[PDB]
């Protein structure tokens, strides 16, 4: 199995602020890396593909980064509703496994 570590686990942020969160593959992954926004009450929404494809409609303040075991997900300024929990996900090699999660709060 391929383990998805994230970090921070959860960190609290202010609205137009920079936010940093990464995600590392336990064996290559190549570019097989996405990246899901959950708000609470509701299912992942997917905001990047191959590790750097911003999705349609998703905000240009969210960028992907990383090849083979290190991606990091960039928010370069936080708006109100970017309050969530990410995941990134490989899918790569079945079973296709999320990392545990980051919970973005606002400070």
């Amino acid at each position: 199995d391929i383990q998805m570590t994230q970090s921070p686990s959860s960190l609290s942020a202010s609205v137009g602020d920079r936010v940093t969160i990464t995600c590392r593959a336990s064996q290559d992954i190549i570019k097989y890396l996405a990246w899901y926004q959950q708000k609470p009450g509701k299912a992942p929404k997917l905001l990047i593909y191959e590790a750097s494809n911003l999705q349609a409609g998703v905000p240009s303040r969210f960028s992907g980064s990383g090849s083979g075991t290190d991606f990091t997900l960039t928010i370069s300024s936080l708006q109100p509703e970017d309050f969530a929990t990410y995941y990134c996900q490989q899918y790569q090699s079945l079973p296709y496994t999320f990392g545990q999660g980051t919970k973005l709060e606002i400070t």
